[PDB]
């Protein structure tokens, strides 16, 4: 029979974040989430003006990956990991964002996380920008509504692709880009470009801003790899939550095309080079005005991504007239609402790559759900297996069937993090379990889940055994 | 306040073999068409070896275009065409295919009717094969399954690209391609390419050798009139029915997606320049062993065509053929679902796709006519569907900002239907005095559509 390519990138992906703490250890500064206090179900995080004594902030201890990265990469071994995918913090490179030198001890501790990572044949495959600036570029700047920060985010690059230009081969410049497409919603636009846009006089061209400006880095990035080491490898990120017409009526139909826009301007940008048609389009009916400098789209077109990394986790359905979507009656959906479509998987890899061409990486992937400690120890989360399994069959299938190209398979919070939307641990999405509770309790161990040796056979057989 | 291009390209499409007649004159050979019996309602047309008798053959006649070009093309002036979209008659310049040189009658004939158009401002638009390919080729060397075709081709492409290339701008290699993707179906195969699938014994393989042979045909003639005079466009030309989910559930939304392959692959080799992963992968399943020559891949590549002419006339709806009737829209008389929606689907699909230049060379509402006491034809019904789709296309260029080159609605002159060969099936502005039964004295007169799209093309679109 046909299986998945020899070299097929099996790994875990994490952000710094959310997974590392010791945010104010080593001369690193304060990003965005570490004034993001932890919230829960029907309680929104809140960001302070600065770090509070009273405030709870879940990203400052997370579960110590700082700590505990050189045990935890071991476990990552256990399991056979080709590939381990996190973030740079940026705020330990430049804790301000503005020096005129890097941090030393913040590219120190990277060099050492990687070595351990490559000592076990695990490619580091790193995201330049995940939710985490420097909360000094936003105070003082303005963050990425002003030109500046351009400047800085490519120095931050600079740095960092030299470095490291012998111990990663994988980059990826700004995580889940169009997360804030959604400009209405109150932390899209904050963690992905330290931006609330409705607090701005006009929140749509304001976004619209944020984005020349990242999609003018993420293309100097690109350059900049390109000189300092063309071997490297740097794609985009894209948050792909494909939307299904609710029926065959036409209007829906049409309408879901229209939407899906809201994904396919970001790749179309970041992949093909320059803005498509239909975004300029719109910019002329509601009179946006983008300020561009001389060059920024020659820019562009130098400048694209190599490869198209993307987060798929759910689907949605959509009506014309109704709502802005509806749950999809042919499906379940998890604890927290999320769907679960496995063949959503498929088509989503068939979308991306034929309207691309170009080579695809599943870089986050997972299922978010409680997990109960046994008496003896165990977690039996059967659930997830279900689910990661149901997701691998129908990935395997858009590559020996559908002929995608591949590069590999990372699944999200492989080790236990602090969630995005509330900042707690209960929503777990890891094969290793952190004891560590959304009251605070735990002492930090870690332990192999069921899923464990479970995801182990599955890289062992490349696939095979499910 | 935004609008078409002032130079958008209306106009109307033909095919030589639909409205010319005229089948054995000039030094005309016979077509696949000319030994295609006419039909009907669950009387399907049927081939014949050769021209027989006591046997009806609609194409033979048509509407006799060959003899009323000059006053039919007036006819077109007057509703102020932009453009005219025909096809080459093969056979009226190679009659059986493999002359070492063309036939001058031929030839003349159409500097004739594109010196008309001219005089008129009417800017060619020239389909080289559509439906009408030389029955000597079939019959002789088991047409295009035989790898000679492609130079039988290319040699004919080459002659009419130098004849003309002062005269047409627009061109487009093999109509409708992807019809025969559709391997059971009785006439697809054979019209596209002159073999019926089913009578080999590797059907669905047979077929992939046919368009290979067919993709490197159009490559080396995308080469051949990019030598000749790189200021002419040569594009292709798919079939476009979108296929919609019936439902949100996952598998009629991955059915679909998979499905629309049956179009996408053709525009993907002919735009794109290469075989997509999907196609290949079909073939290793299914063992296929599709005979290439070297260079054939570096043909591909470098005669990918110009831009994507297109037909669109209805949509379906598929559940996991699989069609399912769609519940959300109407349909014609015929069955053919309305859906002007689904055109700036299409569109968008389509563009956002490949990013080429588009072209609607075919739209149309094919139903009866009624000629009143007094000489008048009301095609309301006609006029109603053609506006609901300019209206959308126009959203599709406007809003969304689709490349758009123009719109030729379908048989602009009624013409010979495909299908079963009627006349009683209309699609024109100008009517055509012949019926069914052959009765008729092949007169024009206009319908009230004419002076509709008359204006449609002075308002550019403004005033529908
Ligand atoms: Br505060
Ligand atoms: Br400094
Ligand atoms: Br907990
Ligand atoms: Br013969
Ligand atoms: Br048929
Ligand atoms: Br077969
Ligand atoms: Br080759
Ligand atoms: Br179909
Ligand atoms: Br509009
Ligand atoms: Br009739």
């Amino acid at each position: 029979k046909l299986t998945l390519p020899k070299d097929f990138l099996w790994g875990g992906a994490v952000a710094a974040h959310q997974v590392e703490g010791g945010w104010n250890k080593g001369g690193k500064g304060p990003s965005i989430c570490d004034v993001l206090t932890g919230g829960a179900h029907g309680v929104p995080r809140e960001i302070t003006k600065e770090v509070l004594p009273g405030k709870y902030y879940p990203n400052h201890e997370a579960v110590d990956f700082y700590g505990h990265y050189k045990e935890d990469i071991k476990l990552f071994a256990e399991m056979g990991f080709k590939c381990f995918r996190t973030s740079i913090a940026w705020t330990r490179i430049f804790p301000k964002g503005d020096e005129a030198q890097p941090n030393e001890e913040g590219l120190k501790f990277y060099d050492d996380m990687f070595d351990e990572l490559l000592k076990y044949n695990i490619e580091p495959v790193i995201t330049l920008s995940h939710f985490e600036m420097p909360l000094h570029l936003v105070q003082q700047y303005g963050s990425w509504t002003n030109r500046k920060v351009v400047d800085f985010f490519v120095r931050f690059a600079e740095v960092v692709f030299e470095r490291y230009k012998h111990k990663v081969k994988y980059w990826m410049t700004f995580n889940e880009i169009n997360n804030q497409r959604n400009w209405r919603a109150p932390l899209f636009g904050y963690c992905c470009s330290g931006v609330v846009y409705t607090e701005h006089e006009n929140p749509e061209e304001t976004m619209y801003q944020v984005l020349h400006h990242q999609f003018v880095a993420s293309a100097l990035a690109v350059k900049a790899a390109r000189r300092i080491n063309p071997e490297m490898k740097v794609g985009c990120m894209l948050a792909m939550v494909p939307l299904y017409p609710y029926s065959c009526n036409p209007d829906d139909v049409m309408f879901a095309q229209e939407s899906m826009r809201e994904r396919y301007v970001f790749t179309d940008v970041q992949l093909r080079g320059y803005y498509p048609s239909y975004v300029l389009n719109e910019w002329e009916r509601r009179g946006f005005n983008i300020k561009m400098e001389d060059g920024d789209l020659d820019v562009l077109r130098e400048g694209t991504c190599d490869y198209l990394g993307f987060s798929y986790y759910m689907t949605n359905a959509v009506k014309a007239e109704g709502g802005g979507s509806v749950p999809n009656p042919y499906v379940k959906a998890s604890d927290w609402g999320w769907q679960i479509d496995p063949v959503g998987l498929r088509y989503a890899l068939c979308e991306l790559y034929e309207r691309y061409q170009r080579p695809l990486f599943i870089v986050e992937n997972g299922f978010g759900a409680y997990d109960k400690v046994e008496e003896d120890g165990s977690i039996n989360d059967d659930y997830r297996i279900d689910y990661l399994r149901a997701h691998i069959e129908e990935m395997k299938k858009a590559v020996t069937y559908d002929g995608v190209d591949l590069m590999g398979y990372t699944p999200w919070g492989c080790i236990d993090c602090v969630s995005f939307t509330t900042g707690q641990y209960s929503k777990r999405y890891g094969f290793i379990y952190v004891n560590k509770h959304d009251d605070g309790t735990g002492d930090m161990s870690r332990s192999r889940k069921k899923s464990f040796n479970w995801y182990k056979e599955v890289i062992a057989s490349n696939g095979e055994k499910l």
